[PDB]
DNA sequence: CCCGTCAGACGCTGCGCCGCCGGCGGCCGGAGAATCCCGGTGCCGAGGCCGCCCTATTGGTCGTAGACAGCCCCAGCACCGCCTAAACGCACGTACGCG
């Protein structure tokens, strides 16, 4: 069930299980209204050599 | 004709080859998670300094440990012979041990 990303909006709600990204089984993008503390956002892709291999989580 | 002997082909048996698969082993890349420095910052406490006095040093003594000078004599050391128990060598083997 691959779902197209949708910007979840949480003006006062937390990034709860009601989060559209959460229910969509997908990470919250930086375009989402989930704050800079949302735990569903991607962490940052710090693969030193090249972000290109099996060790690269990305 | 079929049997009999030998011969030749078949079937069966045993083998290796062959391809596949697996497992293994090795080696490595590189994330990443700590540790490791490296530099900036600020104390507080060495360390440093001063006042002072109580103890360390000085002079004298005197009397006694202790040297030392001498000495006797035990007993530690040699050694000597005869003895045998005690030591030694080996002979198994099974049982602790080590994996």
């Amino acid at each position: 069930h691959v779902y197209n990303y949708q910007p979840c909006d949480h003006p006062r709600q937390p990034c709860d299980s009601s989060c559209p990204c959460v229910i969509a089984q997908n990470f919250c993008e930086k375009f989402c209204q989930c704050s800079s503390e949302c735990q569903n956002r991607f962490p940052g892709c710090r693969c030193k050599a090249q972000c290109n291999t099996k060790q690269c989580p990305c």
